[PDB]
């Protein structure tokens, strides 16, 4: 689909409607509300359509601050109202909830039944361990999101007691849905939590999401990699990307 609307910003640079290029800018704009990248190849079409404004393929710093505007890539932090909206409305089991709310925030909650179910040479028992002793030798709270089957041989417990001594374990039904509970607990835990497993939200969700996801552990960045713009600038990942297409004017 991303190769028919290349085509139309290819369109763009003879097409000088202005009415047009609002509807390309429609589509950077889709882009970005859904968390797309462009190609490399449409990222040079966007580039060069723009220049009828000027183009650069550039990184972006630790910090970023993009190596050619100077201009700091928006941050990847919720703010204390933006992070407020997106958790009212995913709340939008009471075992589960109560287990929650007689206890403090936790740190990090952990998918049991998938990451335990994603290395499937070793067994599930013994992965759940390795990463919660990785994760516990930081002291974080742990939630260990699992389930009754995890304490039924043979997931040797045993195994699972260790898991146990150093992350608190909420064992729902074995029929229970996975992703419920494990936003519950995050949301509710707060903005600083993270996990392992509307227009304007699905876009906080998906920054909430790239900011506190822990993936198998991979680092999380200080600026949000989206499609982005202040309007004298646009900033478009291509081909999470590392690659950039700078634009200022
Ligand atoms: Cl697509
Ligand atoms: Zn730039």
């Amino acid at each position: 689909m991303l190769e028919t609307l290349k085509a139309f910003f290819d369109f763009g640079k003879d097409i000088k409607d202005d009415n047009y290029s609002n509807k390309l800018l429609d589509i950077l704009s889709y882009l970005r509300n859904n968390q797309l990248y462009p190609g490399e190849s449409f990222a040079h079409s966007i580039k060069t359509w723009f220049e009828s404004w000027k183009g650069q393929f550039t990184t972006v710093r630790k910090s970023g601050q993009c190596s050619g505007c100077g201009k700091t890539i928006e941050s990847i932090q919720l703010s204390p109202e933006e992070y407020e909206c997106l958790k009212g409305k995913i709340m939008r089991l009471k075992r589960f909830e109560n287990f929650i709310k007689s206890r403090p925030p936790f740190d990090v909650v952990i998918d049991g039944l998938n990451v335990a179910k994603m290395f499937p040479k070793v067994r599930e028992s013994q992965l759940l361990l390795n990463v919660v002793s990785q994760l516990a030798k930081r002291n974080l709270r742990l939630l260990v999101l699992g389930r009754k089957h995890m304490l039924r041989r043979s997931w040797s417990r045993d195994e699972m007691e260790e898991v146990q001594k150093q992350a608190s374990c909420f064992f729902a039904d074995d029929i229970s849905e996975d992703d419920p509970f494990l936003l519950y607990a995050t949301l509710h835990s707060g903005n600083h939590c993270r996990f392992i497993t509307d227009a304007k939200t699905q876009r906080l969700f998906f920054k909430w999401q790239q900011g506190h996801q822990l993936a198998i552990f991979q680092r999380i960045l200080s600026y949000d990699t989206v499609v982005q713009t202040t309007g004298d600038s646009w900033h478009i990942p291509y081909d999470v990307p590392t690659k950039w297409l700078c634009l200022h004017q």
